[PDB]
């Protein structure tokens, strides 16, 4: 029973804290009702045991498991009296909120106790001055106006500038990845996989045996191709030269000959003849006069199964994205951790790729498989947005016409997104539901030079119409 640990942590019984620490007792241990030793220690202003836990490696930015006397009385199904007596005796008697305390760091409590020194001790230990409890309150939200608020505020400023510079060096260190994220909506993890692969070869942690080889899986018209030509235009430092596309639905050297290190795409490889797959394979293993090229293939293979659970894929996407910004042998060991995309491919899709491909060999030659996911809402909104500023820009440069809209419009146009045609389904409707109107008006000379138009949504089938000002 480590009841003793927090009982000591509350009353600042330092020596018992030290003894139990030597016994392996975790410094980040909690009460039966959910508050860490550091929380009670910081709340009752026990600076000794606070520093003790803090240098002993106890994490400050942990959140309280306690919510309210009532709520916690329910979660554990107890009489409210028990919970009240517990929290008020064993934690603090100075807290008045009948609101929830769930998610409060020791810094929250430090601010609540109006104790500047325990605050400083926590801040020096890298406590987060912007961490939010389940009510969205920073420890600053709870800080009374005095010296403490300014310290917490400057802590927030520090953390902010840190974040800023972090973004700056993310931009310096992964420039290809930056331009990909800037010029491609959605498809986070895909960008990750590809860019990291290219860096991996260019640094020399891939075999020089063969130029890079990718396989793009998913749905047609959600980024694959423009991801390809984007990669090409970053690499060749030229929008045009550097790209080659082949149609496998149709079935070769001359085109390869003109540029020796270009980016090459093969689409709908589902039914490419083994004869060509064999020439494709031998060349990769390796007349061709081709080195340092990029080989990309696409297929709707396992598309149903990819889409079947893209939730997981995106989760791994932003989390593996978070590793890119962390720089210590620890996040790199976090990089060694078996990734969930590895598990998916093996037990779920490579057998399906093989049951479809017939080669247990072919998968190995390809450096990586890249997964493309169906757009979420925000990404669709961003596509509509993209096309809309395209035409607003063109209008402004050509006729000095300002073109405006709000979120309702975007939300409306998004409804006209159907899967089969993918991203261009938006390219279509904006051209139909808006550019038609623009050209119609301009024809009729209803759109004067230097005017201004607001795109409104009326409902009485919603109607989107122009309105001059």
């Amino acid at each position: 029973k480590a009841e003793a640990f927090l009982e000591a942590a509350r009353s600042n019984d330092t020596e018992e804290i030290r003894r139990l620490l030597s016994e392996g007792l975790d410094p980040n241990t909690r009460h039966r009702l959910g508050w860490t030793a550091l929380m009670v220690a910081a709340m009752n202003t026990q600076h000794n045991v606070v520093k003790l836990l803090l240098d002993a490696g106890a994490d400050p930015n942990l959140g309280d498991g306690f919510s309210s006397v009532y709520d916690t009385a329910r979660e554990k199904s107890l009489h409210s009296l028990e919970v009240l007596v517990s929290r008020e005796d064993e934690f603090s008697s100075r807290l008045s909120s009948r609101a929830s305390f769930r998610g409060c760091s020791a810094l929250h409590y430090a601010a609540l106790a109006d104790d500047l020194q325990t605050v400083r001790l926590l801040l020096d230990a890298g406590a987060d001055p912007s961490l939010k409890n389940d009510l969205g309150h920073t420890p600053l939200s709870y800080a009374r106006d005095g010296e403490l608020s300014a310290v917490l505020r400057d802590a927030q400023d520090t953390f902010a500038e840190a974040q800023r510079k972090r973004e700056a060096e993310e931009r310096r260190k992964f420039p290809l990845e930056r331009r990909l994220k800037e010029h491609i909506i959605g498809q986070e993890g895909a960008i990750n996989t590809v860019a990291s692969a290219i860096r991996r070869k260019e640094n020399g942690w891939y075999d020089e045996e063969h130029p890079l080889v990718f396989l793009f899986l998913g749905s047609s018209g959600i980024g694959k191709t423009e991801l390809a030509k984007q990669v090409a235009r970053y690499m060749h430092k030229d929008i045009k030269k550097g790209f080659i596309r082949m149609d496998m639905s149709e079935f070769l050297t001359k085109q390869l000959k003109q540029s020796p290190s270009a980016v090459v795409l093969f689409d709908e490889v589902e039914k490419a003849h083994p004869d060509v797959l064999t020439v494709m394979l031998q060349l990769f293993d390796e007349t061709i006069e081709c080195k340092d090229a990029i080989f990309i293939m696409t297929s709707n293979a396992a598309s149903d199964e990819i889409a079947q659970h893209a939730l997981q894929l995106r989760q791994e996407a932003q989390e593996q994205s978070r590793r890119r910004l962390a720089e210590n042998l620890d996040d790199v060991q976090k990089s060694e951790n078996i990734t969930i995309s590895n598990t998916f491919k093996e037990q779920v899709i490579r057998p399906i790729l093989k049951a479809h491909f017939r080669r247990d060999e072919f998968l190995g030659r390809i450096n990586e498989i890249v997964y493309f996911l169906p757009f979420c809402h925000s990404e669709l909104l961003q596509l509509v947005s993209r096309e809309l500023h395209y035409w607003a820009k063109k209008a402004k440069q050509r006729h000095n016409i300002t073109l405006l809209w709000e979120r309702p419009v975007l939300e409306l146009l998004v409804k006209g997104y159907n899967l089969h045609y993918g991203a261009r389904s938006i390219k279509h409707e904006v051209e139909r539901r808006v550019v038609n109107q623009l050209a119609a008006a301009f024809e009729q000379e209803l759109l004067p030079k230097g005017c201004t138009l607001r795109l409104t949504v009326d409902r009485d089938a919603p109607v989107l119409r122009l309105e001059l000002l």
